[PDB]
């Protein structure tokens, strides 16, 4: 099982300026629940976005994709291809835009948090992947984050 | 990864008289999508409940759990303990009531369809397992089947 997990604005923006223009504790808790115990695969830029204090994310096999053969990610594995990272029963691809696109052919689940923020797309933004017809999606109810933004979860799935 | 998948009335009834006392085509398509490609494990009574013309379920490794040492299920593997049945990247336990109770301590996910049908629990009924607070899951909310019944999906997980 390869899954993708991401949060996006309604416009599809998932990152900007190397970070994320919102922060929902409730979604972070859902992210921890879904990924705990499993492999997490992330691009190098997303690894760079994690403060050294918090990485590797605990209780998970942290894997970083990089084309730099000598890149060092203390507490993680750095691999040069996505296929190397797929040696567990569950692998969660946790970003960013480039790695979601690369991992989509391998995936059977996308856990997508939609953030009710009106965020027009900018040059340089990282964007969520386009999901074609093969994906089956249950659209959850709008929830109120304590941050003030509404959000809802889509659990997309395909065989 | 061991998951349980079932559809229940709100009361918890999943089976009666060797049958499922409703029809929900959207749930069947959902069950097909989640189980396709994977191992499916079922108790002998559930295997018996499938007409020979529609078993084994296509595209899945069908496994039947029975205490009869040399029971034959043409088109499936027969095992005498759930543990022999599991061997998986991904196994879905597909019923019925006895096998769900046996399998729950090994499960990390339950995919539950709840059918809004006023079905009282009756002596002899097959019942769904009742899930702890340790099973964290969203809560679907009510959808309308072309069968005319109302239904919703729960995706339970525990870390
Ligand atoms: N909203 C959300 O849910 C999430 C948002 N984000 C955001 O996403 C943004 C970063 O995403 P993005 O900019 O797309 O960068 P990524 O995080 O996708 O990392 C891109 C890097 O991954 C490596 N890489 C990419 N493709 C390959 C390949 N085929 N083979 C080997 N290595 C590869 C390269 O590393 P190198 O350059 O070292 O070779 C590349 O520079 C940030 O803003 C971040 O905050 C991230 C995760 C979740
Ligand atoms: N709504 C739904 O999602 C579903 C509903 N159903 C319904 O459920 C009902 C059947 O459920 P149920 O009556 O509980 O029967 P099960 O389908 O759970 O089969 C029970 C049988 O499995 C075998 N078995 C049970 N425990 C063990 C064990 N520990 N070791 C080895 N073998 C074991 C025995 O077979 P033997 O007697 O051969 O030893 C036992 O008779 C039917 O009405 C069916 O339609 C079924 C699946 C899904
Ligand atoms: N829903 C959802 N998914 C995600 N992958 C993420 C971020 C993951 C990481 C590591 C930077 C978040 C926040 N939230
Ligand atoms: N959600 C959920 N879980 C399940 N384990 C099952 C079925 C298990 C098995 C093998 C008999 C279903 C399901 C599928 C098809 C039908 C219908 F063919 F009768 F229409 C009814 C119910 N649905
Ligand atoms: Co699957
Ligand atoms: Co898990």
């Amino acid at each position: 099982m390869v899954g993708l997990i991401w949060a996006q604005a309604t416009s599809g923006v998932i990152g900007r300026g190397g970070d994320i223009p919102w922060r929902l504790p409730e979604d972070q808790a859902h992210f921890r629940e879904i990924t705990m115990g499993h492999t997490i695969v992330m691009g190098r830029r997303t690894w760079d976005s994690l403060p050294a204090k918090v990485r590797p994310l605990p209780g998970r096999r942290n894997v970083v994709l990089s084309r730099q053969a000598d890149f060092m990610a203390s507490g993680a594995e750095v691999v040069g291809s996505l296929e190397e990272a797929l040696t567990s029963p569950e692998t969660w691809v946790i970003g960013g835009g480039q790695v979601y696109a690369l991992a989509l052919p391998y995936a059977t689940r996308c856990e997508v948090t939609e953030v009710d923020i009106g965020l027009p797309r900018e040059a340089g933004d990282a964007l969520a992947p386009v999901l074609d017809e093969t994906w089956r999606g249950e659209t959850g109810e709008w929830r109120f984050s304590r941050s003030g933004l509404r959000y809802r979860l889509y659990s997309y799935h395909r065989s």
